[PDB]
């Protein structure tokens, strides 16, 4: 039941253009089960590990030599299934049964593209300790481009200086961007994918410290899920109960949408988390860009809510900040007027033992954080927020110190302030 | 027991991500599984002892030198049992007997990894009066990172210049972190808790002096039970009062999973305190990390009752301290409204003589520290602070002259001020 | 950039109406429950604040 558009004589539809949507990690696994993975895999280890060493030596370290060594050290550190391992149909392993780290992708033959030059330097057959943890390290050095490039490089050579005895020259380059290509391709990450999802699940086991610099492929581009776990552990209110205060219908159809049951969204060990590093799904619906309008709601909620976190989240443009803003508010002036005070423990006594006796009209305030009395509460004046509720407004404005430009912070101080 | 959510046609899944859990010590032994220490035996003594003389005078003092010596120089150093020591059923002496600084663990010799190289220097072989206290002390100078790294080797040098007569060469390098690597190492974290659990029970011995380096050891990544102590000390109540004040249902779940009973967690004389260094679990359920909102619990309220250590406890992003912060404040305006003030000592004469009052009408503020009176108390106020209440809350601000980047200290600043 | 030759004074004027209407209504609706009610709106008659 579309309404119509007239005029002074007759009608004109109108419709925009239109945007694109997102894919899903589930969708892949109908008819295309196996992922792809392509490695050489023909030339021995020692001959792959110096190809690799003397490029690692050179600013000029291709990807194909990466590929092709860390195929042939990881290949072989299988560990004990305590336990069956199958997500989204595809079964990994039976219990009992060790399985590698290369099991999770077919390992098909690459196309002819054996690697090109690099001759072998000297024998660096101890080097195992470092070499994959530090390749997997530039995925983490690859992804930052601030002074934070600076400190993981500290970072990530303290890791390695520490796995030999004492000495560790140190080959990589101190701001060069060489291997910012290595993030580019699709192999790789898919590499870097298996390693962490890998040692995820044997985390006891000793080689689960190459998890540094592979840990960033985790969730990744899932930024929306980490924002509605962020606001369920701030506000203190259940998963359910922040449902409830999602007073925008825009809010709700993004939030809608990231909730499709068979997604395995929920529960570790599963292959969603790593959906856009395997190939197995584009533009995840779960990134914070598709869904900016939910964005917004509950990530200035934590904000108002003193998060200090939240304070430093692009507000994204082209949404309805002027209504999502006010519904924030009084999300957040409803958990102030009504804190998450419950006694617990008790050595023989009994509670505040309310009787209920109605209601209290000083600002007939609720008592309670149920969405429902105060959306009745906030319409008694007018749906417009209340002095008390500037004046909260303006204490977490108070602590902005400095925002970051076109942030929370800075909405937060221009608005409300 | 998860409720149903609609919307204006339909059911929403409402799980997000999930996340892991930690270990117990009282799991581990549950097979009688012995904790094997792993170290090269069989090499004369006195040629390990130069081996690591031969490797600290340099800037190259491996660390397999160093837990072969230091098995070697530290077994035999037995001591008088005078009663029976039993930890989780894993007896470690009978009484009447020598005991010893290495029997707490199985010694289980290691797969041939025999140290190679560092030739022998001239023969000492008297100064073992430091040679243990040095490098089981230069692991408490592994921890400091700031200007206390250059502090604790002050108070090594003194240590052990005192040891000889008069004269002390110092091979110790003022700054260099090449010893960093020494706690990562396995074998070296079960010999350097060994000495200080053997040493706490034997603490009349000529040689716990060495336990200098080694009691960092001591409840390790175990911060929440200095916390939930501290509180005790600190606010004067009982440790059973202390439970009956948790007014949010999520701090109470962190003190019920710290207390899981078979953990021995009260007894000294067990295997609790070194959960980390002993390996019995790679996760402590005591950590800071693994129980927030309880670390911001009471480390709030040792600071608003003016304690002096708290203001500088890391504020645990991601909680709910909105509501933590009010139900803080109002139990440490209860302990400074009605302080300990029971008379004790006597003369033959009598104390404050209460004719059973029951009301009185000034703001029936309740002289006594039960939670269920204040609890009523705070409900005619609609569970927000009064005037008299922040106005404490300011005079716990103004002897913050310097706040640290975050952590309790900044929050009574900036919100309670 | 605002064009040249256009009812500037009056299309301003329009601009302030709407942005001050939503801002004084906002997309204000509740979506999600757990087994609770809607507010159950009685349509209210008048307020006298500016009969806004």
């Amino acid at each position: 039941s579309v309404i119509r558009i007239k005029t002074n004589a007759a009608v004109a539809a109108v419709l925009p253009a239109n945007e694109d949507q997102a894919d899903y990690p589930s969708t892949f696994f109908e008819g295309g089960n196996e992922i792809r993975l392509y490695v050489n895999r023909g030339e021995k280890l020692d001959v792959l590990r110096q190809y690799v060493y003397m490029g690692l030596v050179e600013k000029n370290c291709r990807i194909q030599h990466v590929n092709a060594y860390l195929y042939a050290v990881l290949k072989g550190e299988r560990e004990l299934l305590e336990a069956d391992w199958d997500s989204f149909g595809h079964k990994i392993g039976i219990q009992g049964d060790k399985i590698g780290p290369f099991n999770l992708v077919r390992v098909e033959d690459i196309p002819d593209g054996l690697p090109d030059g690099k001759l072998n330097a000297e024998v660096s057959a101890e080097d195992d300790a470092w070499l994959p943890l530090f390749l997997l390290g530039l995925y983490r050095v690859g992804r930052a481009s601030e002074t934070a490039y600076r400190t993981l490089l500290m970072e990530s050579l303290i890791k390695q200086c520490k796995a030999i005895k004492s000495d560790w020259v140190s080959p990589v380059t101190a701001t060069h961007k060489y291997f910012d290509v290595w993030g580019n391709d699709g192999n790789y990450l898919k590499i870097v994918a298996c390693v962490d999802m890998f040692y995820n699940h044997f985390k006891k086991s000793i080689k689960a410290t190459f998890r540094w610099g592979t840990i960033v492929s985790r969730f990744k581009d899932c930024a929306a899920l980490a924002t509605l776990g962020h606001v369920v552990k701030i506000t203190g209110l259940t998963i359910e109960e922040v449902f409830t205060w999602v007073l925008q219908t825009e809010v709700a159809d993004e939030l809608v949408k990231m909730m499709k049951p068979g997604q395995e969204i929920d529960k570790s060990t599963s292959y969603m988390p790593y959906l856009i590093d395997m190939g197995i799904s584009a533009k995840s619906p779960y990134s914070t860009i598709k869904n900016p309008s939910f964005h917004f709601w509950g990530q200035l909620v934590a904000a108002l809510c003193r998060s200090k976190r939240a304070l430093n989240a692009r507000q994204p443009d082209e949404i309805d900040s002027m209504s999502i803003s006010n519904a924030s508010l009084l999300m957040a002036y409803a958990l102030g007027s009504s804190p998450d005070i419950e006694q617990q423990f008790s050595t023989g006594n009994t509670y505040r033992k309310p009787p209920k006796e109605a209601s209290y009209l000083v600002s007939e305030e609720p008592k309670n954080r149920s969405v429902v009395e105060w959306i009745a509460w906030y319409s008694d004046v007018d749906n417009k927020p209340t002095d008390d509720m500037l004046m909260m407004a303006k204490r977490v404005a108070g602590t902005i110190s400095g925002p970051r430009d076109n942030s929370v912070g800075k909405w937060i101080k221009q608005t409300y302030g």
